[PDB]
């Protein structure tokens, strides 16, 4: 082995904002970077607009308008001062034209097309690839340097199928026979939690394989280090009657052979105005442009020398998702999580070894949750409690491993919800059912017939899980997996170890969490980093569908290889690094298999026939490009909308399904201008007030207005108008997933922020606020 | 349909007649939050554990009571309206329709006392919604 | 009555089925939605017995049909009036087959009986 | 005229008091639920075995919704 | 803004002075496709591709 890319499965997100560096941002190459950062910007800011413009300036151009200044406005008049400015590809020109037909003045004019255009746009998140040069065994040591004559070519060939695939019901591998996972216990498939439900076929009225074709996007594109020009993939819905041009996305390779990828606009929409999306998951006649697939290489050295990365061992993938519209904020449980459990065998698991990394991180993403969420912000009793160890800096007292505080240890652990998901049950005929005797999650469909009281406590996390469509069911609710619930049952025990350099920075969780940052920025396996970067951010349930991506992914027959390699500390596990690469269909767009599917219907039966890799159906796990998101709502963004709360007929704690992405209660910019300054601050208006009244009361009284505004927390569905807004607009679910294609782009970003003098008042220094343009 | 009538700007959100058909209460659920000192001799002091709420310093325990006074739930929250389970529609039609069996489970408000608010800034005399999903 | 044809080739796969009023939890509480009756009647006496039960189960009486018998010794069943209601009136409908919520007073069940003759 | 039969439909001669009178096969009801019922023998068999209520059931509630 | 052309009509003269005046193509549509037509007459975010108005003409003879 030769060259390898990484990522082995590259991220990108779609935005509104435009494909080009300055204004984009790139998917995390190392963990937890960035997560104090307060001076992120992740929408498209006035001052990054006038910056690219103002560097479009001259160029010659400031003196070559004072040639025509004289000279005297009528075409090429204009046309020649275009192009001067290459703009062309940021704004449809004839909109340039037309902004100069109606009038320093030319700055003005073409900065408010500018700021139409992209102003607080969702800049795209993009994946930058790498090539890295092997070892004998495969190891990768260094990024590829080209020298003169040296070219790298990089090939991307994506897919969408989701219009040509099966309605989402569930996971199907919910009723699959397994020993269990290091992801999914045996229990849910062996007592029947959550049964699979059949699926039929989307698009229903496209009748016979070779029609249904059409219902595939597909694009290809090649990119090399000889040439930095952008290209576009697109393909057409339908593809080949009226058409749609679908941007899937956009590649660049820059001077030393790193590729970018942009995902597309987040442009949905259907083939007629009248066809609306009003399912979560299922809507016949629409597209979206999300897309995944291949990612190869060829490097041709100076001497000839030539290498193809096109094995699956060192080829790449790439899949887009919906925007992270809070990326400081990490799921509970990640997809690399979900990399890490399938590697693992459920009654195996007594095998597994346990330092206090590997079980801060659940720890550290629940507390963090509070940014996001209501239920982990004032009704989370672990969080409460590690703000307790906090006041006293006492928190290191987690780290310790002896007698005297298992009790403290056992008391955090037993909160925490088990994934065999046989406690907090009664069975019916020890035929067995399993029926949670804890708060169940109803469905809508009511039955006036009196609940029967729930005899257990609520566990954590209070998040929905795979099993929802099920009322008692111990599967509603979410756990998380069953080998980081071992490493949590092990801390809890006391068999776990710790340095004495980790407890000397554990005072307070975040003096812990910047210590492991740092234990990352140090570790020095940048390839192995950025394959973990890559997927630390996106979802690992539940899986409902999710996200991002969905459950083949915690099945370790959907990787070609999938193993251990070491810790990221020498000393410190922080849950390992891995190497791992998709099974990959080496044919890719044009493989035989491309366009195959199980008939009127998919059901467990055809997974169970999937597992042997000599089947028939084994082509399920040996992805074809468009394979990875198929399985997601078509359009996302009716995902997305109903990615949010499922009320419980008790108020609190309110239940959320993916809030570290898609967040459900946030603290908005109005607010944060309200708690932002101290008392002392030399401002005309302080926190919301006149300087005269803000000064005239007491600090006390200060201070708790301060914290009241901290406290205010908005519902993220409220951030744009998803029909609600109006007298008597009627609001509700079904409006929200409607609303949301449009509205998308004008939903709330969660951001890092300084709150730099908070006093007593009970504010962290570092806040993350919601900025949208309602919420201001 | 005597609530609020949101504007495409957030806040101030605009309420009919909110004196006597709430629009933003302050549950039950969250009283029982905030109502004790952190001197209680009680296993469960707001919340919290005995040993949680004593163990934290004066400071923490007098935000952490502020924190939930702060929180205000939509008073057609207080019953089911029809936006409870899973994929349940809600809106606004359906808060009319299901406002007929609703209106005697709807959230009441009424004052309370705080014993000792100590420097938290909650005042002796505060005003809970009392329903039954919200305590 | 069916060809092999359809479960050979596939031709209209079964879907998996879930509960009618799935919050009713545990097979305790949920044999309060079956509605059930039963009734005597003799050649001895003509009068009509009606085979009423409620729901929910041990709420709102429901008339599952009636049964006679004339001095021939025939029975007559009748069935019921034709109502259906929901527990809550805004509860409606809307699916053609499963409404949670909704009882009608449609029944089946098991006809006995037992001849007596002079001779003992 | 297409011949004249004697059946009898298989019934449970407990009836009421059946102790499967209120059997069901969990979350959801398939078509592996009803391939086990064919062995009589089996856990599953019980869905030939009519007991009170068992030929009305599957149809639709209420029976008005389903004529519409 | 976003703006949308709208085919009202179209003319044609003839040699011997005829006007011919043709309607549109039929084509009504609103903003934004989720804004859906449901009353009878009054659909606000909708336009339609109907007109009226005023036809004039100026006779010119060989003679001035
Ligand atoms: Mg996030
Ligand atoms: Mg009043």
């Amino acid at each position: 082995c030769q060259y390898k890319i990484y990522p082995p499965l590259g991220i990108a997100r779609v935005g509104n904002g435009p494909a080009i560096k300055p204004l984009s941002l790139s998917t995390p190459e190392v963990p937890w970077a960035h997560l104090y950062d307060t001076n992120v910007q992740y929408l498209v800011t006035q001052q990054e607009l006038e910056q690219l413009l103002e560097e479009a300036f001259g160029g010659n151009v400031i003196n070559e308008i004072s040639q025509i200044k004289t000279k005297l406005f009528k075409q090429e008049e204009i046309e020649t001062i275009t192009g001067l400015l290459g703009l062309s590809h940021l704004v449809p020109q004839q909109q340039l034209s037309r902004s100069l037909d109606n009038l320093q003045q030319i700055k003005g004019a073409l900065l408010k097309v500018l700021s139409d255009h992209y102003l607080h746009a969702v800049k795209k998140q993009a994946q930058n690839f790498y090539i890295y040069k092997c070892d004998e065994q495969g190891n990768p040591v260094e990024k590829l340097k080209l020298t003169d004559g040296d070219k790298v070519t990089w090939r991307v060939e994506v897919a969408n199928k989701k219009s040509f695939w099966y309605d989402y019901n569930n996971a199907l591998d919910l009723s699959l026979h397994t020993q269990g996972s290091g992801n999914l216990s045996k229990n849910v498939s062996k007592h029947r939690l959550a049964p699979a439900m059949t699926a039929k076929r989307r698009n229903p009225n496209v009748i016979t394989n070779s029609l249904r074709k059409q219902l595939v996007i597909s694009s290809q594109g090649s990119v090399s280090s000889d040439n930095n020009t952008q290209v576009p993939l697109r393909g057409k819905f339908p593809a080949n009657q009226e058409r749609h041009n679908v941007l899937q996305g956009s590649i660049e390779c820059d001077n030393e052979g790193v590729l970018r990828f942009y995902a597309g606009n987040g442009i949905s929409q259907a083939l007629s105005p009248s066809s609306l999306n009003t399912d979560f998951a299922d809507n016949s006649n629409w597209f979206d442009d999300i897309c995944d697939g291949r990612v190869t290489a060829v490097v041709e050295l100076k001497n000839g020398d030539t290498f193809e990365i096109q094995d699956e061992q060192s080829s790449a993938w790439v899949a887009t998702t919906p925007p992270d519209y809070a990326p400081q904020i990490e799921p509970i449980v990640t997809m690399y999580d979900m990399v890490s459990g399938a590697a693992l065998k459920e009654q195996d698991l007594d095998n597994l070894t346990t330092q206090f990394s590997d079980v801060f991180p659940i720890l550290y993403r629940l507390y963090r949750m509070q940014w996001v969420n209501q239920a982990d912000f004032t009704d989370n009793a672990v969080n409460t409690q590690i703000r307790e160890l906090n006041s006293e800096l006492g928190f290191a007292q987690l780290l310790d491993n002896s007698a005297s505080a298992k009790s403290l240890r056992e008391g955090i652990f037993n909160q925490f919800r088990n994934p065999l998901f046989d406690q907090d049950i009664d069975v019916d005929d020890p035929s067995n059912e399993w029926v949670s005797n804890s708060r169940i999650i109803p469905s809508k469909d009511e039955t006036n017939i009196a609940a029967k009281p729930a005899t257990s406590s609520l566990k954590l996390p209070f998040y929905p899980n795979d099993g929802i469509d099920y009322p008692g069911s111990p599967v509603q609710w979410f756990a998380i997996p069953p080998f980081m619930y071992q490493h949590l049952q092990n801390w809890a025990a006391g068999d776990f170890s710790v340095t004495q350099v980790e407890k000397e920075s554990a005072n307070t969780i975040e003096e812990l969490g910047l210590f492991y940052s740092e234990q990352f920025k140090n570790s020095p396996n940048s390839a192995l980093l950025c394959a973990r970067g890559a997927l630390d951010a996106l979802y690992g349930g539940g899986f409902h569908p999710g996200v991002e991506l969905t459950w083949p992914m915690r099945h370790n027959l959907i990787y070609s290889q999938n193993d251990y390699v070491s810790s990221v500390t020498p000393e410190i596990n922080l849950l390992g690094l891995r190497e791992f690469r998709l099974k990959q269909d080496l044919q890719g767009l044009n493989s035989p298999n491309m366009y195959q599917d199980f008939g009127h219907v998919i059901a467990v039966d055809n997974v169970t026939a999937s597992i042997d890799p000599n089947s028939d159906a084994a082509w399920l796990w040996r992805s074809t490009p468009g394979d990875l998101t198929k399985w997601m709502g078509i359009p996302w963004q009716s995902a997305a909308a109903s990615c949010q709360a499922v009320y419980t007929p008790e108020d609190f704690p309110i239940p959320s399904w993916w809030a570290a992405n898609l967040p459900v209660h946030v603290l908005p910019l109005a607010r944060y201008n309200k708690f932002k300054d101290s008392q002392s601050a030399d401002l005309p208006e302080i926190n919301g007030m006149t300087h005269s009244i803000a000064q005239g009361m007491s600090e006390e009284t200060f201070e708790h207005l301060r914290l009241e505004q901290f406290s205010q927390r908005l519902d993220w569905l409220h951030t744009a108008d998803l029909g609600f807004v109006g007298y008597h607009a009627e609001g509700g679910y079904t409006n929200g997933l409607i609303q949301m294609v449009s509205q998308w782009k004008n939903m709330a970003m969660v951001m890092a922020r300084p709150v730099e003098n908070p006093g007593s008042s009970g504010i962290p220094n570092v806040v993350y606020v919601a900025y949208s343009q309602a919420d201001k």
